[PDB]
């Protein structure tokens, strides 16, 4: 529970991102993040790649955001690549059928005059939504009489709308092309010399880390629904005989909720589980899918998502993309309800080969007298825009005080800046103290910055606290005056303090912001400062 | 002078970049990066935040690239972002007339049979091309008689052709809009909340690491005619009768060759002088704009751009961009002759009027009983792309050796990575060695990788060279046997090598990558090892 209205206030007020061509009215699915968003969008950009790209060794290539309509028509993408979408006779306003019928259902189940026995039925047919395909829709739009969200007028029946962008690619209109809905298919036309790259053995991973673009039908879900967003996709090549993974190990005790495929048809709830019993009882495939699973849980969780809103829900049967057989979604639970952040999918070969049958150049491997085989790619689908916002949500908390002050919890990893170095006075009396604790942190690797703004020493952490600044040191008189010199350690969460030696701080806020120290361990080893 | 055919066959086949959507005949003007070809895009990136955004304290935003049509129609991107085309009746191709007339000119003052008297006067044509509008080029079209450069036929007369990318943003068709051919106007759409960031002075700037699209014509100049790429440009806003940058000084001993416009005119050459004697004479206009040309100098420099081949050329009387009041640009002597890898500018005021005098909505500042003002921004463009094909051909070598090996003179702070410890075998008598040489390496921040590659030694390294890493260590029998343990540390360039304790190389490759002591200064220190 968040209150998504004060949150969004504080966001845009401290530019963490905003309406893209606000000057002109905007345009909704396209935002500008402004230095804070930066400064956090890019801490979250460098932590995957330390946990993934650097952990996993993985091949990292940047390919085109321009595609010619020949290629994606052999994915699969000018065919399956879109949402059922209706509009009004009367005028001519679109809405995603997928999402106006889960409107709707939602607002009878809230009317009191609703029975239980309807309740459920509803609540039935929404837990199957991404499984009812063009028909079925039609059909729930007329048993429910679904009609415009303004002004109720009639809409007409559920139709395809194909997301991707349409543009042409030189002069003239012989090479037509659209803007790439996804990444992946970059790393599969490279299948080649990215494969001779490990001496031709399976199983090596490709990813890449580039923007996309989903001409959305009604975008209306914040940063959660944008027609151009940063994605870091991995395309992890495997034997289809040999799908398991040698360090599933190191993330099998690790315990998250699952939520099967069955559960999901069976009317049951989602069961928090353990990794590694989850590969026996085979909810989860094998442990390749299983070990990216994992590795999922440990970066959201280390950029900001709470486990108590962070779930694994599986597919539908009928729900797979027009790519997959089998997959598993990163959800969190917020003001939107479950929404995918992350996907996790294991389209067994079908790309490689559509793309060989077309171009007629073959795309395979050898195995040990040897034979060829086509990869089973597991790709882990990043949303770093998703991703982000859900730490926002998560993270952000209001300080129990009249005058409503916020804060973002951000883990020090991506916070905009670790620590905030504010003085009282500005004068040639701090500076030596600033100035050396300044150059001490850079030297132990903290960011930082020297608070400037004006107001109490407590007016000025407020706004420190707003864009989440990890901590803060405060440089009193008692500082330069008094010896030892000591500086007060403030914790952003608690706004509890601490009195060291300011030559002594440094070293420790790094350990607090690496996670060596426990807040609590300082208040235990230093003397408290009201 | 460097032979691009045998340069682009290494690049290539390392995989630093290669056609996009190869296996389909690719996509003229669209590449993918590799690898290697990341790894020095990324490093290249990271120097510039560094040389900019971090030393300068600049405001980073990230806004997006589709662009509403009204939004460029105030800009007056709509009406002047265009080349002029044209194209033989015959079939249907097209080209860009500017450099058909160009290409032309340069075959017939090569032809023997060419009069001294007529090559100057084309020399004179030439050196004027960017000056020549619509008309103009239509008579030069027909005087030299200029036809297709394939199967020469006759082409229609020079038109314009406007170069954004055309789009359509949401369901139907009245929201038409493009892929932003630059990224400066995302910054002056949002004038306000920045210029809010600091205080509401002036001079602040906001900057952008994003991606343009330039549907080009006819792309045949490798990575230097893209319609996708990466650009990094800065808005610095400043007071128009303030324009004196506080920091001028620290790069005004900095000698670089100026070509100014009169010399283009004046038909003399350009002359290597002093920034600070620069600006005296009136060459460099203030001193806001003479200040980012040395940092640009510096930073291209400090990147791998060869002094030698390094000017600034300053525009044409009508030769200004659509936007632009007086202008210089950084080009670099390419294979492809003088070209324009940065573009430092200095579109007074234009920008933020349009926008204004369209939404209704002011965009301006106060100074000190207080006066608004316009501000003027100087805007240095930076083509990530350009600058790195640049740095390919001016550290591209071939070794003196029949077996023609390559390798790129990279310097330290782009190199792929900096140093390639590289053993004989991998024994477990070795890893004690090369496990610690590794670690040791990291905790003092200097990229490496453990060569496993077959081959000798020397052909190791033959490898290592191409893709231009920096350093080596050869950790051989000797010493892991004998005592003191003492390994080779090998000079990419030179090939020369040294024979110092395994402990003591860490620093000391850390010194040479980070420019604290000379190839020459170890030689000095250390015994040399053939
Ligand atoms: N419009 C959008 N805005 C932000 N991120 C998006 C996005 N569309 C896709 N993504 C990212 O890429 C998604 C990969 O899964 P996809 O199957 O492509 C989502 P989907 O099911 O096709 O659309 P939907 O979840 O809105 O129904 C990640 O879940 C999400 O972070
Ligand atoms: N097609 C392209 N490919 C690569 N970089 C490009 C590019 N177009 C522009 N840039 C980058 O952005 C440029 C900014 O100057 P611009 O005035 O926009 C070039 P121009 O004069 O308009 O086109 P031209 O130099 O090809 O005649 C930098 O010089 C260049 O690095």
């Amino acid at each position: 529970i968040v209150d998504r209205a004060k949150m969004e206030d504080t966001l845009k007020r401290r530019f963490f991102y905003d309406q893209a061509f606000a000057i002109y009215g905007g345009v909704s699915g396209l935002y500008d993040f402004g230095p804070v968003g930066c400064a956090l969008k890019n801490n979250i950009i460098q932590t995957w790649r330390q946990h993934f790209i650097q952990e996993e060794q993985i091949l990292e290539i940047d390919c085109t955001m321009l595609t010619p309509e020949p290629v994606l028509k052999t994915s699969g993408h000018v065919d399956k690549f879109a949402d059922f979408m209706v509009k009004d006779v009367k005028n001519g306003e679109c809405f995603r059928a997928d999402h106006l019928l889960k409107a709707h259902l939602q607002k009878l189940m809230s009317d009191k005059k609703c029975s239980v026995e309807k309740k459920s039925e509803m609540e039935s047919v929404l837990a199957q939504l991404d499984n009812y395909g063009q028909q079925e829709l039609a059909d729930l739009f007329v048993n429910y009489n679904v009609k415009s969200p303004i002004t109720g007028n009639d809409l007409s029946p559920p139709v395809s709308f194909n997301l991707m962008f349409k543009t042409f690619i030189g002069p003239g209109g012989n090479m037509p092309g659209y803007l790439r809905p996804e990444t992946a298919q970059g790393i599969f036309l490279n299948f080649k010399r990215l494969l001779e790259f490990n001496q031709g053995k399976l199983p090596f991973a490709a990813a890449q880390i580039g923007n996309s673009f989903r001409n959305e039908i009604s975008p209306r879900s914040g940063l959660i629904r944008v027609r151009e967003f940063t994605m870091a996709e991995i395309e992890h090549f495997v034997d289809p005989s040999e799908k398991d993974h040698p360090k599933f190990q190191n993330v099998a005790d690790l315990h998250l909720y699952l939520y099967s495929a069955k559960a999901q048809v069976s009317g049951q709830s989602a069961r928090k589980m353990r990794l590694g019993d989850a590969v026996e009882q085979g909810v989860i495939n094998n442990t390749v899918l299983g070990y990216f699973i994992g590795r999922i849980y440990l970066y959201l969780t280390k950029v900001g998502i709470s486990p108590d809103k962070l779930r694994f829900r599986q597919h539908m049967e009928n729900e797979m993309a027009h790519y997959a057989c089998d997959c598993w979604d990163a959800e969190s639970k917020t003001s939107y309800g479950w929404i995918e952040i992350v996907g996790c999918a294991d389209r067994s070969c079908y790309d490689l080969s559509c793309h060989a049958r077309a171009t007629k150049v073959p795309l395979v491997a050898e195995k040990p007298y040897v034979e060829e085989v086509v990869p089973n790619v597991i790709e882990p689908s990043f949303g770093l825009g998703r991703i982000m916002y859900t730490v926002f949500e998560h993270t952000f908390h209001v300080r129990e005080g009249d005058e409503q002050r916020t804060f973002f919890s951000f883990p020090a990893v991506v916070a905009p800046f670790k620590c905030s170095v504010l003085p009282l006075s500005q004068n040639q009396e701090f500076m030596p103290f600033v100035k050396e604790l300044s150059e001490a942190l850079t030297r132990h690797g903290v960011s930082h910055k020297v608070d400037d703004s004006s107001g109490s020493i407590g007016r000025r952490y407020a706004r420190t606290d707003e864009i989440g600044v990890a901590f803060g040191v405060t440089i009193d008189f008692d500082t330069v005056n008094k010896t030892p010199h000591t500086a007060t350690l403030r914790d952003r969460d608690s706004m509890r303090q601490i009195r060291a030696e300011i030559s002594e701080l440094p070293s420790i806020v790094q350990d607090l912001a690496n996670g060596n120290i426990t807040w609590a361990d300082v208040e235990a080893r230093y003397p408290l400062f009201e």
